[PDB]
């Protein structure tokens, strides 16, 4: 009932404890348990100990973005069964989130983890988040996209993975993402995508793969994308020879909107758009399956 010194407390529209840009070193004590929204963004909170908000059982929105988060306890968010929105973004030194941290958050809808310097996504990190719809993981330091990382995210519609260093996409990286509408994998180091990586992405409408390291792409990887409407493949070292014929054939039938597919090789077809090429331009080689 009394508001912490660095905070503003009001009841409408939701019970809110707001303490942004107050130079707070840690989570302020005495936050009203009736709080539905807590805003602690813009401080210098470095650690989030266990049960830091356990008394706030009605908490649905928690902002911790733009702090100095270096360590989050695995039980930091226990008791927050009604939490819908969690923001931990803009904490470039966070590096690693404990795989148990998000467990039990069955009402979570949006999870902001953009710019957190995340080195990896540990096993079971997004386990049981069946209500999650928006997952922000851009501008981190990811080096892998392990199988079944998002297996339980059946309600996920937006997945942001751009601005990382993911080298490849394995077969079961995106298994279970039946509701996925937009998938942003641009500005990574993707050198190869498994032929069946997008098997469950039949409702996907937007796929960004530009600014990667793709020289070739099996046409079978695009086949499950029945609902695709937007595709970006530019800024990739595409090799426009015989190996590009399957991808070429698919692009000729694609009724959606695709970007340029710039040929890096051969020298003759440099920066020509692959989809705008004739079939005759795609003969001969320039190790692949057709040479
Ligand atoms: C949560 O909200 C309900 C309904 O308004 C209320 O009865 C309960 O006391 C609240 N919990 C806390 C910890 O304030
Ligand atoms: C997924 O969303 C739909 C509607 O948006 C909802 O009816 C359903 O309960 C959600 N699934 C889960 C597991 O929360
Ligand atoms: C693309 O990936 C290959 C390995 O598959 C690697 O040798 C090459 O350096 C990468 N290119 C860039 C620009 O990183
Ligand atoms: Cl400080
Ligand atoms: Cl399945």
């Amino acid at each position: 009932s009394p508001c912490p010194g660095a905070c503003v407390c009001y009841n409408e529209p939701k019970v809110t404890t707001s303490c942004p840009q107050q130079g707070l070193q840690a989570v302020p004590t005495g936050i009203p348990a009736s709080s539905q929204r807590i805003f602690l963004h813009g401080n210098r909170i470095s650690h989030v100990p266990a049960a830091s908000f356990q008394s706030c059982r009605n908490l649905t929105i928690l902002w911790l973005h733009s702090n100095a988060l270096a360590r989050i306890d695995a039980a930091a968010f226990t008791g927050l069964t009604l939490l819908e929105q969690l923001d931990l973004s803009d904490n470039a030194q966070l590096h690693v989130v404990d795989p148990t941290t998000f467990h039990g958050l069955g009402h979570l809808h949006t999870l902001h983890l953009d710019r957190c310097g995340l080195r990896e996504l540990g096993p079971g990190l997004f386990r049981g988040l069946a209500a999650l719809q928006y997952l922000y993981l851009q501008d981190n330091n990811l080096q892998a996209l392990p199988d079944n990382t998002f297996r339980d995210l059946g309600n996920l519609t937006h997945l942001f993975l751009h601005g990382n260093r993911i080298p490849s996409v394995p077969e079961h990286a995106f298994r279970g993402l039946h509701s996925l509408d937009r998938l942003l994998l641009h500005q990574n180091h993707v050198a190869r995508v498994h032929p069946h990586a997008f098997r469950d992405l039949g409702r996907l409408m937007t796929l960004y793969l530009f600014a990667n390291n793709l020289s070739m792409l099996p046409a079978e990887v695009l086949m499950p994308l029945r609902s695709l409407q937007y595709l970006r493949l530019n800024d990739n070292p595409w090799v426009c020879d015989c190996r590009a014929r399957p991808l070429w054939a698919w692009l000729q039938k694609f009724r959606g909107s695709s970007s340029e597919v710039p040929c890096n090789l051969p020298q003759r077809l440099a920066d020509r758009d692959l989809k705008r090429l004739a079939a005759s331009d795609l003969e001969g080689c320039a190790l692949p399956k057709c040479c």
